[PDB]
């Protein structure tokens, strides 16, 4: 799987994260990220994908050791953590053929797992529009505890 890079952008209170909503297979909400190009450095891919999807340039705020990285089905996704971005920042994708909407979400209200269907005695998970974000929520909460308190 080709690795993906992007960012977890938080506001100044550390309460809210910035998610983007795509189309079709990417119809739910997730952190801005995308596939690394041949010979492209991780930090440069993260800034490019984030700038293409949000219009916000993270390059001057990226800290090299501040990221969460997950291997999901043998694909690596690494999101650089970018705190302190003002809530009134104007975000605009380059490509509205790819991005429907861009919003702040309260971290404490985002789920960190999908719910089962044990009310229905059926296996599997109910749909959740935050599916792609979910795997990063607990690790992010733990990372913010250790880094900030
Ligand atoms: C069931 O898994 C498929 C799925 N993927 C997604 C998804 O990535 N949404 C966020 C997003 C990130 C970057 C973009 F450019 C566009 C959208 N939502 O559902």
């Amino acid at each position: 799987g080709v690795p993906t890079y992007g960012a977890i952008i938080l506001d100044e209170t550390l309460e809210n994260v910035l998610l983007v909503q795509g189309y079709l297979a990417k119809s739910g909400w997730g952190f801005p990220k995308g596939k690394v190009n041949k010979e492209e450095a991780p930090h440069d891919c993260a800034a490019r994908e984030v700038f293409e999807e949000t219009g916000f340039d993270i390059k001057d705020y990226i800290c090299k050791d501040d990221y969460i990285e997950l291997r999901i089905n043998d694909q690596l996704a690494r999101l650089y953590i970018i705190p302190g971005i003002p809530k009134d920042t104007k975000f605009n994708p380059k490509t509205r053929r790819e991005i429907r909407n861009i919003e702040w979400f309260s971290i404490e209200k985002l789920p960190c797992h999908r719910n089962d269907m044990t009310p229905k005695s059926k296996l599997g998970l109910a749909p959740n529009k935050f599916f792609m974000a979910i795997p990063f929520i607990r690790p992010l909460r733990d990372w913010l505890s250790r880094r900030f308190g």
